[PDB]
C-alpha cells in the first residue's frame, strides 16, 4: 500500500509525542504511592491497575507515527522486564527523560551521533559504578532476606526460596505449583529447562502469566522438520482418544501443520503445544535423546528406524507438567526412571573427558547440570483458592527478584541507586571528547534522576528538594516514598536487584539513541 | 480504466518529486555513520534499519506520477545491487544528484537530448578512468584481505573465502551452509549453477535472502512445455507421499500447472519449485542430460521414450540442497556417481575438438567448467544459532564483495573513488561538442561527488570543506567517516569493489537520462 | 508605513512579471507594421496609438512588486529615448529578452554576478563592433539624405535640416517654429542653450512636446537663492501688470516661492518658469552675465549693487521665445544688440589666451561657441494648421534623428545592425573567464536578435526563418518589414542612428543586470 514518509524534526517530534504519551501513562504507576490507571475492558466494569506492565501493554496510539515510538519504547521496556522481572516502568521513564533532554540538544543543532556516543559513554560509566555500589547477596540468610523483602515481608516465602535455591543451585530451575496444605512445601523432581519458547502466542492458555501450561501431557520427539499435517495425524488422533494434552518437540513446525494445531488449540479440539528442539548441529540429537530418556519416550528419527506416521503413544514421553514461556520451556516430573537418568548422567560426565575443545566440555557440563539438577517445585500453601492466586503470584515475583538479586547483588531501590552511581562516576572523572559528547553526558546525568523524581512526585512531595537532600547524603541514605522518611534504604527493605536497574538504564539508553539518531520514518498512508 | 496524461515540466517535476522522496529516505542510511530509519510493520514493534536496500524496498508513494520515478529509480538501484552486492544506496543518491542538476538545465531551455549525450560521455570517461584507479586483487593474500575487510575485520571469513576461491576458481560457484562446529569449514561437492531463476516470487521461502531453498529434494527433468496439471499429477502425488521437496526443470511451466504449484507452495501442501531449463536449441538437451547425470536422474522425453504421466521417483534426480535465486539456480551435492560424471567430463572435453565454430567450442568449455568444477560449500561455524544467523549473512556479503572485487579490482571507497576518477578524466581532457553537451558534462562532474558529500553530512561534518580537502589530496588519500581522519583509504580498510561503483554510476546515468528525456507521463486516473 | 519584503526568486519573478507585461504591450508597436494599442482616456473616445513611447508612459501595474520592474525598465527606456530621440521601444524589448533569458540561468543556480559581468562584456564587444559597422554621415548631401529618410521621404525637410546644420554647426542649436508660408524657411537669431531644465513638471505647457514654451517673456537673472515669496513679489506684480510671461534664472528656487509659482502657473494667474542658472563656481557669474547681455537684461546681485526687492522691468531681459525642456533650456532672439554681443565674443576670445589650464580654455571656448553660434530657427511651412501640427512634429523628429546620426553615423535599421555587430564580435573572438560568464555572453548573443524577431512577428512572417536568412546575408543585407523584401537596408532608406541602437542596448543591459543581481525587494504593505 501507499507509504507516508516524514523526515528530520517532523518525524522526531512524532516519535517524541508517542514516547511522551506512553510514559505519561506509565509513570503514574511508579513508586510505592503510585496512582491508579483505569483501563477499559470490552465488557463489564473497567479494570483499575497501578502497575506499569499492564498500563504499557494496553497503550498504543491512533496516529501511526506516534505509535512507532510508543511501540519501540514498549518493546525495549518489555525486553528489560522479561530478563529481570521488573523495571519496565523504570525503563520507560528513563527513556522518556533521555529522549526529552536529547531533543533539546538536537534542536540546538548539535550532532546526534556524538550525542548517542556521549550517552553510551555515560551509561557505561554509570553501569560500571553500579557494579561497585551493589551489595552482593549469596548467603542463604541474604537470599531469604531478599525473598522476604520482595514478597512484602512474608518470611515463609523467603525461607522457601532460600531452601529451594541453596540445594538445587543458584543457577537451578525453580517453579511454583499450588500446594496441598496451609504451609508452603518444596521438592526436587526429575526435569530440565531449555531456552525454547512456543512458536505462536495462540499456544498460551494462562494470560495472567503469559505462559502455556499443560497438565500430564504426552511428549512428542522428532529430529526433522514438520510441515505436512498428515505426518502426525495418526499420532494426534491417538492422543485425542487418550484425552491427555500434547507437547511436540521437533526441529521446526510450520505451514498447514502449525495452522491446524493453532486452530485445534483455539477450538479446544486438542490441547497442543509445539516448540523447537533445543540446540543445533550434533547437539540437537543429544538434546532430544536426553529429553526422551527424561520423559521416558523415544526420539522419532529415520536414523533410529522410526517414522512419525506409525508412532504410537508408547513411543511418546510424558511428565506431570510442562510450562512453555516466551523464551524457555521446562519439564516437570518426567516419566524416566531415576536409574537410567543417573546412568546417562555418568555417561555424559565421562564423555566430558572426551571433549575435543573447551566449548565441547562446557556444553557437556551444561548437559550434566540440566539433567542431574532436576527441577525445584515450590508447593505454595495457603487457606483458600483466592489466597492461592495471590500467594502464587507473590511467590513467583519473589523468585524472579531473588534470581535477579543473586546474580548481581542488591542495590538501594527507589531510584537512589542511579543517583549514587552517577555521583560516583562523576567523582571518578567522566568527560567527552567533544562538546556534543559533553552534552550527551549531561543528558544521562540529568535523566538518571528521573525515576526518583517521579516516585517523589507520585508520593506528592516536591521532587527537587527531595532529590537535593538525597544527593546531600552518602551511601545507602535515600528517600522512602512509602513513609516519607530519610535513612538507609536497605535497612527499611526497599531494594532493587542490580540487574533490574542496569537493564532498565541500558535499554532506555539504547532506545533513546535509536530515536535520537532517527532521520526518516515510513508508515502506511491514511 | 481511465488514464491521466501529464506533459513536459508538469510531468518531469512529478518524476523529480518521486525520486527526491525516495532518495531523501535512502541517503540517510549511507556511510559508516548512517542514520536510522524507522519502518512500520503490520503488527508488532516497528523495524529500525540503517541500510539502503530495506528502506528503498519499502518506499511506495501515494501519488502515481511520483511513484513512477520512485519505482524506476528503485528498479535501476536493484539492478545495480543484484549484480554487485552493494551500491544500491550509492546508485539512488547519484541518480538524485544527476536528475536534480539536470532539471536546472532543462528548465533553462537547454536541449535534453544533448544533456543526455553529454552525461553519457562524462560517465564513459569516468568509468574508463576507474579502470586505471582500481587496484587489482588476484593473489590469495589479496583475496583474503578483501574478504576480511568486507567481513568487518574477521580474518577467518577472509581466509575461508580465499581457500574456497583459489581451488574452485575465481569464476567458480561458492555457497554458504551452516557448519557443525565453531571453526568455519569448506568442501567441494558435485554440483552446477545455471542462469535460470524461479518463475514466480511465490516460490521463495527465505525472505531474508530473497531466494528459494529446498532441502534434499527430487529433481524433475523435462524437455517440453508443461501447462496441464494432469501431466504431472501422478508424479507429484508420489513425491508428496515420499515427503521430500520437488524441483521441476522443464522448458516452461504455465497456466493451471503453475497456478496449482503456487497454491500448493502457499498452502504448504508440497514444497515445489519450477525453473526453466538452461540453454536453448540443441544446447537444451545437453544441459538437461548433464543435469540429470549430475543428479542421478533421467530426462523425461519422447525421443528417449519416457512420458511424464508414467514417471516414477526412480527416474527423478536428487541432491542435498538446491538454491533458486532470481537470476540463477544452483544444485548442491548431486546424487550422480563421480565415475560417470568424470566420464561425461572426458566425453565433453573430447567433443570440444569436434566443435564446428569458436562459439561451439566456448559453450563446450563452459559445459566442462560448470560440470567438473563442482560447488564450493562454506560451512560457516559459530557458537550459537543467533550467531549463526549473523555470521552466515556476513560471510555471504563478504563472498559477494570478493566476487565483485576479484573481477574488477578494488578502489578507495567512501566516495573518494569517483572524485579521483573525475579529476583524472578532467585532466585527460573532457569536452562536449555543444554547450548543452558541456552542461551535461558539468552535471556528472558535480553529481559524482554527491556520495562523499552525503557520507560526510551523515557523519555530521561540513560536506564542502571535506570534499575540498579530499580533492586537494592525491591517490588513495581521502576522508574516513568512521573515525573522521584523513589518510590512505585503502590503508584503513575502507574499500568498494570497482564493479559496485561503476555499476552504480552507469545505472544512475541511465535512469537520469530516461527521466530527463521524458516528455509524456501516462497513469491511471483517480 | 508598514513595508512588505520579498527575497530571492519570490521577488525576481515579480520583477520579471512586471517587465514582461510592460514589454508585451510595448513591443506590439515595434516595426513598420506595428499593431495598434488602444488606451482608455478619462473622457471621450479612447486613443489608439502605434508608438512605444505613449504605450509605455501609460503602463503601470496594480501589484507594487511588478510595478517596480515596470517602472525601472520604463525609466531606462526613457533615458534611452531622451538622448537619442528613438529606441525606447527597442530598449524595452532588449531588456525583456535579456531578463527572460537570464532568469533561466539564475534559476539554474548559475552565478548572477558572473552573468552580469558576461552580459557587460558581450555588450561592450557588440558596441565596439557597432562603431565599425556604422556608416558615418558628415557631408551635407549625407545629412540631407538622413533627414529625408527620417522624415518619410520629405526632401524639403532634409534640405532644410542640412542648411541649418551646415552653417550653424553640427553641434549647433536648431529649433522649429511655425512658418509664415507654404515653403519652409530658416534663419539665425541671437540665442543660446544651456543644460538646465524646468524645476517642476507643472511648469510645462505643451504635453505633446513635454516642454515649457513661453512667448516674448521677461528674463529674470539672479545669482543667489530664492525661497521667500516676498523677495520677488514686487517684480512679479510688475510683470503681471505688463502681461508678458516670466522666465526666472536663479541659483535655485525652493519652498514657498516655488510653490506660489506652481500655483500661479496652474491657476493661469501668471505664465512663469524657473530654471537653475547654468554653471557653478566662478562660471556661474560669467554665465549669468552672458545671458543678461544676450537678453538685454542686467544680473541682480549684491556685488553689482542691485536687489530683487527694487528690481524693475527695465533690468529684466527679454527675448522672442524661450523653450524649457527637462534637461536643457534655450533662448530665441534675445534683445541684446549684436554690437555688444560681438564685443563680448571678442572679450571672451581674448580671455581664452588668459586661461590658466586646458579646462579653463575649453570652458571659455564653450562660452564663445554658445554665444556667437546663435540659434537656428526652422520656419516650418505648410498649407493648414492641421498640416502645420504634423509637419512640425515630423521636422522635430527628423532633426533629432539627424543630430543623433551626425554624431555616430548611420547603421542598417530594422534590427539588422545588432545581428551584424553580434556576428562580427563573435568572429573577432568573444569568450568568458567562467562558464557563468559564457552563459552571460550567450544571453546577450540570443537577446540582440529580439528586435528583428519582434519586427518580423508584428509584420506577420515567421521570425526564425527571416532571422536565419538575414544571418546568411552579409553587410547591409537584411529584411524590410515594410515591403517584405530582402536587400540592402540602407538602399531602401531603412536606417537607425548608431547612437539609438547603442544606447538602447547599453541601457537594456544595465537594467537587466540590475534586475538579475536583485535579491531583496521592499514595497509598501497593502
Amino acid at each position: 500500500a501507499a507509504k507516508e514518509v516524514k523526515f528530520h524534526d517532523s518525524a522526531r517530534e512524532r516519535l517524541v509525542a508517542g514516547v511522551n504519551l506512553l510514559a505519561n501513562a506509565v509513570k503514574t504507576t511508579l513508586g510505592p504511592k503510585g496512582r491508579n490507571v483505569v483501563i477499559e475492558r470490552s465488557f463489564g466494569a473497567p479494570i483499575v491497575t497501578k502497575d506499569g506492565v499492564t498500563v504499557a501493554k494496553e497503550i498504543e496510539l491512533k496516529d501511526k507515527f506516534e505509535n512507532m515510538g510508543a511501540q519501540m519504547v514498549k518493546e525495549v521496556a518489555s525486553k528489560t522486564a522479561d530478563v529481570a522481572g521488573d523495571g519496565t516502568t523504570t525503563a520507560t521513564v528513563l527513556a522518556q527523560a533521555i529522549v526529552r533532554e536529547g531533543m533539546k540538544y538536537v534542536a540546538a543543532g548539535m550532532n546526534p551521533m556524538d550525542l548517542k556516543r556521549g550517552i553510551d559513554k555515560a551509561v557505561t560509566a554509570i553501569v560500571e559504578e553500579l557494579k561497585a555500589i551493589s551489595k552482593p547477596c549469596s548467603t542463604t540468610k541474604e537470599i531469604a532476606q531478599v525473598g522476604t523483602i520482595s514478597a512484602n515481608a512474608d518470611s515463609s516465602i523467603g525461607e522457601i526460596i532460600a531452601q529451594a535455591m541453596d540445594k538445587v543451585g543458584k543457577e537451578g530451575v525453580i517453579t511454583v505449583e499450588d500446594g496441598k496444605s496451609l504451609e508452603n512445601e518444596l521438592e526436587v523432581v526429575e526435569g530440565m529447562q531449555f531456552d525454547r519458547g512456543y512458536l505462536s502466542p495462540y499456544f498460551i492458555n494462562n494470560p495472567d502469566k503469559q505462559v502455556a501450561v499443560l497438565d500430564n501431557p504426552y511428549i512428542l520427539l522428532h529430529d526433522k522438520k514438520i510441515s505436512n499435517i498428515r505426518d502426525l495425524l495418526p499420532v494426534l488422533e491417538q492422543v485425542a482418544k487418550a484425552g491427555r494434552p500434547l507437547l511436540i518437540i521437533a526441529e521446526d513446525v510450520e505451514g498447514e501443520a502449525l495452522a491446524t494445531l493453532v486452530v485445534n488449540n483455539l477450538r479446544g479440539i486438542l490441547k497442543t503445544c509445539a516448540v523447537k528442539a533445543p540446540g543445533f548441529g550434533d547437539r540437537r540429537k543429544a538434546m532430544l535423546q536426553d529429553i526422551a530418556i527424561l520423559t521416558g519416550g523415544t526420539v522419532i528419527s529415520e536414523e533410529v528406524g522410526l517414522s512419525l506416521e506409525k508412532a504410537t503413544l508408547e513411543d511418546l514421553g510424558q511428565a506431570k507438567r510442562v510450562e512453555v514461556a516466551k523464551e524457555h520451556t521446562t519439564i516437570i516430573d518426567g516419566a524416566g526412571d531415576p536409574a537410567k537418568i543417573q546412568a546417562r548422567v555418568k555417561e555424559i560426565r565421562v564423555q566430558i573427558e572426551e571433549a575435543t575443545s573447551d566449548y565441547d566440555r562446557e556444553k557437556l557440563q551444561e548437559r550434566v547440570a540440566k539433567l542431574a539438577g532436576g527441577v525445584a517445585v515450590i508447593k505454595v500453601g495457603a487457606a483458600t483458592e483466592v489466597e492461592m492466586k495471590e500467594k502464587k503470584a507473590r511467590v513467583e515475583d519473589a523468585l524472579h527478584a531473588t534470581r535477579a538479586a543473586v546474580e548481581e547483588g542488591i542495590v538501594p531501590g527507589g531510584g537512589v541507586a542511579l543517583l549514587r552511581a552517577r555521583e560516583a562516576a562523576v567523582a571518578k572523572g567522566l568527560k567527552g571528547d567533544n562538546p556534543d559528547q559533553e552534552a550527551g553526558i549531561k543528558i544521562v546525568l540529568r535523566a538518571v534522576e528521573q525515576p526518583l523524581r517521579e516516585i517523589v512526585a507520585n508520593a506528592g512531595e516536591e521532587p527537587s528538594v527531595i532529590v537535593a537532600k538525597v544527593l546531600e547524603g552518602k551511601g545507602n541514605y535515600g528517600y522512602n516514598a512509602a513513609t516519607g522518611e530519610f535513612g538507609d534504604m536497605i535497612e527499611m527493605g526497599v531494594l532493587d536487584p542490580t540487574k533490574v536497574t542496569r537493564s532498565a538504564l541500558q535499554n532506555a539508553a539504547s532506545v533513546a539513541g535509536l530515536m535520537l539518531t532517527t532521520e526518516c520514518m515510513i508508515a502506511e498512508a491514511p
